[PDB]
């Protein structure tokens, strides 16, 4: 079967452990270790195709390294992450797009703009800024809820759907 490699990335607390561990074994974690970087995998259908999703879901120090972009390099498609109450995270997406298109050495990398924790009140980030931001990047945008499930299959397949774009 088809492997795709995708790598979540973004600010601490938004959401990259809760939604890799929703999409993959199906629970909302409440809280999740911030120390813990790994890869988990799970066998899926998209469009009928049977594939292997192998989803790295980062953590640890917000640093640069030659180890860390040796490893984020094997990634095909980038799940972006902001959270949709954290303007601080939203702010941060520009330095993700712009390491992810230096590690890759290209203008045209897979990437998936997400706003997560869609079900909490009290948003600071209008949908309609992120929308904006999404396009002027060429990009989808998908809000997400990793407790409700609202949006998360939707992320992670549609990031899918950008690599075969990719791959032609
Ligand atoms: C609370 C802990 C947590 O969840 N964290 C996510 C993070 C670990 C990794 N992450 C991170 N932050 C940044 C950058 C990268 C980054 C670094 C590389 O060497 C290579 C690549 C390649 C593609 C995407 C991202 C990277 C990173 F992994 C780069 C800039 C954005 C920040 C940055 C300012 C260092 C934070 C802590
Ligand atoms: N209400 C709500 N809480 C969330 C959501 N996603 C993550 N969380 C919570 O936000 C905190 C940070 O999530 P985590 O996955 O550890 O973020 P990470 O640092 O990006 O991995 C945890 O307490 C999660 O339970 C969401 O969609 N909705
Ligand atoms: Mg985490």
């Amino acid at each position: 079967m088809t492997e795709y490699k995708l790598v979540v990335v973004g600010a601490c607390g938004v959401g990259k452990s809760a939604l890799t561990i929703q999409l993959i074994q199906n629970h909302f974690v409440d809280e999740y270790d911030p120390t813990i970087e790994d890869s988990y995998r799970k066998q899926v259908v998209i469009d009928g195709e049977t594939c292997l999703l192998d989803i790295l879901d980062t953590a640890g120090q917000e640093e640069y390294s030659a180890m860390r972009d040796q490893y984020m390099r094997t990634g095909e498609g980038f799940l972006c992450v902001f959270a949709i109450n954290n303007t601080k995270s939203f702010e941060d997406i520009h330095h993700y797009r712009e390491q992810i298109k230096r590690v890759k050495d290209s203008e045209d990398v897979p990437m998936v703009l997400v706003g997560n924790k869609a079900d909490l009140p009290s948003r600071t980030v209008d949908t309609k800024q992120a929308q904006d931001l999404a396009r002027s990047y060429g990009i989808p945008f998908i809000e997400t809820s990793a407790k409700t499930r609202q949006g998360v299959d939707d992320a992670f397949y549609t990031l899918v759907r950008e690599i075969r774009k990719h791959k032609e």
